[PDB]
C-alpha cells in the first residue's frame, strides 16, 4: 500500500550543517538512504567516518553500557525505526566521490563476493533494511554486465542472510540511477529492473558550471521554445527506462533539495559569469534559503521547471518549489512510478513548505512495507536487543 518517499541522509551532515537523524520527518519517509560507505578495489566495503556512523554519543547515550554497542547515527536511526515502522534504513555505498573503485570491485567473482559479504555484514550489524549501490558510473559493456553480477551476488547474500537470521524478511536492494543518456545507455536496464527492488532516478544536476549557458537542473520536459536551457529532461530518461522493460513501479523520481546558481545571466539558456557562492560549496544553495530577497520565482510549465530570477543581480537559481514537487508527483502518478526520492535531508524547509512533506501529501499514503527489528547476529549488543 502507498508510495515511496526516499531521502538521502549524509553522515557528514552532523557537523557543520548540524543535522542529526532525530531531525528527520521520520513519519513521512519510507527509506533513508544513509550515505556513504566507501569501498576498496578488492570489493571491501567500509565506514568512511566511524565517529559519525558509530561512536558519536548523543545526550541520551551512556559511556558505561555492558558489551560492545553502537552509537552515532546508527543507534539514532534504529531508534527512529522502532517508532516508525514504515521507515526502512538503506546502506548507501559509493556515490559521486567514491565510485572510482567500483569497476575493480565488480570485476571478479572474488571481488563481488567480498562486496556482497562486507556490505551485508554492515547491514546486519547496524540493523538496516537493505543496500543501495551508487556507482557513478559504469563506463563499459564489461562494467554494465559486472554491475548486474554484483547486484545478483548481493541479492544472494541478502537472501541467505535472511533465511538464517531474519525469518525470510525481504531485505531490499536499490541503486541510484543516471538520467543522462550517455550513462543510462550503457546500463543493462531490463536486467537491473528484474533484480532490484527500486531504481532511484537522479533526475537532477542537469545543468551547472560544466555548461556554456545557464539551464534547468531538474526539468521534466524538453523546452521547445528555448532548448539550450534543457540539455536533459526527466521525460527522456523515464521513457527510456520504461521502454527498456524497467517496471514503472520500481522507478523512484529523484528531486533536489537545493538550487544550482548561474550569476550574471540574462536568464535560462544564456551566458553566465560565474556560479557564484553557495551554502556549503560554490554555486549550490540549500533549498531552505531559497528564494532570496530580490528574486522572483518563475514557473516554466512547458519545460516543467521552476527557478528564481533576480533581475538586479542577474542571478538565476534552478531549484524545486513545493508546487513544482506537486507537479512532479502528478507527472509520476500518470506514469505509475513508485514514488519520490530526495537529495538531501538537511537542506529542507519545515512545515508545509517541506519538499519531503509536500511530496508525501501529493502522493497520498506512505509505503506500508514494514522495516525489520530483529538482528540476532549483530556484533552490537544494543542492536541485537533492539535497544530494549
Ligand atoms: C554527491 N552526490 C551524490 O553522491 C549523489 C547525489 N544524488 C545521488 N547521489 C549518489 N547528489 C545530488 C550528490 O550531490
Ligand atoms: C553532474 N552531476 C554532478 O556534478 C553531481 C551529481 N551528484 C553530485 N555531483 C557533484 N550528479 C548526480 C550529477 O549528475
Amino acid at each position: 500500500t502507498g508510495s515511496i518517499n526516499a531521502v538521502y541522509f549524509t553522515n557528514w551532515g552532523i557537523y557543520g550543517r548540524n543535522f542529526q537523524p532525530a531531525d528527520l520527518q521520520a513519519s513521512k519517509i519510507l527509506h533513508v538512504l544513509y550515505s556513504f560507505m566507501n569501498l576498496r578495489v578488492d570489493g571491501t566495503v567500509y565506514s568512511g567516518d566511524t565517529y559519525a556512523d558509530l561512536e558519536k554519543h548523543y545526550s541520551d547515550d551512556s559511556w558505561n553500557d555492558i558489551g560492545t554497542n553502537a552509537y552515532g547515527c546508527v543507534k539514532q536511526l534504529y531508534k527512529l525505526k522502532k517508532a516508525n515502522r514504515s521507515l526502512k534504513i538503506m546502506l548507501s555505498i559509493g556515490g559521486w566521490t567514491w565510485s572510482t573503485n567500483f569497476p575493480a570491485a565488480a570485476s571478479t567473482e572474488a571481488t563481488r563476493a567480498t562486496f556482497a559479504k562486507t556490505a551485508v555484514e554492515f547491514m546486519k550489524d547496524w540493523g538496516f533494511d537493505g543496500i543501495d549501490v551508487d556507482w557513478e558510473y559504469p563506463a563499459s559493456e564489461t562494467d554494465a554486465n559486472n554491475m548486474v553480477l554484483l547486484l545478483q551476488r548481493v541479492r544472494q547474500e541478502l537472501d541467505s542472510y535472511s533465511a538464517t537470521y531474519a525469518n525470510g524478511y525481504h531485505f531490499q536492494l536499490s541503486i541510484a540511477a543516471p538520467a543522462g543518456p550517455s550513462h543510462y545507455n550503457v546500463l543493462k536496464l531490463a536486467q537491473l529492473g528484474s533484480v532490484l527492488d527500486n531504481i532511484n532516478l537522479m533526475a537532477y544536476d542537469y545543468a551547472g558550471s560544466w555548461d556554456s549557458v545557464s539551464g534547468h537542473q531538474t526539468n521534466l520536459y524538453p523546452s521547445t521554445s528555448n532548448p539550450s536551457s534543457t540539455p536533459f529532461s526527466t521525460k527522456a530518461a523515464v521513457d527510456a527506462y520504461i521502454a527498456a522493460g524497467v517496471p514503472a513501479s520500481k522507478i523512484i523520481l529523484g528531486m533536489p533539495i537545493y538550487g544550482r546558481a548561474f550569476v550574471g545571466t540574462d536568464g535560462p539558456g544564456k551566458p553566465y559569469s560565474t556560479i557564484g557562492e553557495g551554502s556549503w560549496e560554490s554555486g549550490i544553495w540549500d533549498y531552505k534559503v531559497l528564494p532570496k530577497a530580490g528574486a522572483t520565482v518563475i514557473t516554466d510549465s512547458a519545460a516543467g521547471a521552476t527557478y528564481s530570477y533576480d533581475s538586479s543581480s542577474r542571478t538565476m537559481i534552478s531549484y524545486d518549489t513545493p508546487d513544482m514537487v506537486r507537479t512532479k508527483v502528478s507527472y509520476a502518478k500518470g506514469l505509475g512510478l513508485g514514488g519520490s526520492m530526495f537529495w538531501e535531508a538537511s537542506a529542507d524547509k519545515t512545515g508545509s513548505d517541506s519538499l519531503i512533506g509536500t511530496a508525501l501529501s501529493s502522493m497520498g499514503s506512505h509505503d506500508s512495507t514494514q522495516n525489520c527489528l530483529s538482528y540476532p547476529n549483530s556484533k552490537f549488543d544494543n542492536i541485537k536487543n533492539s535497544l530494549s
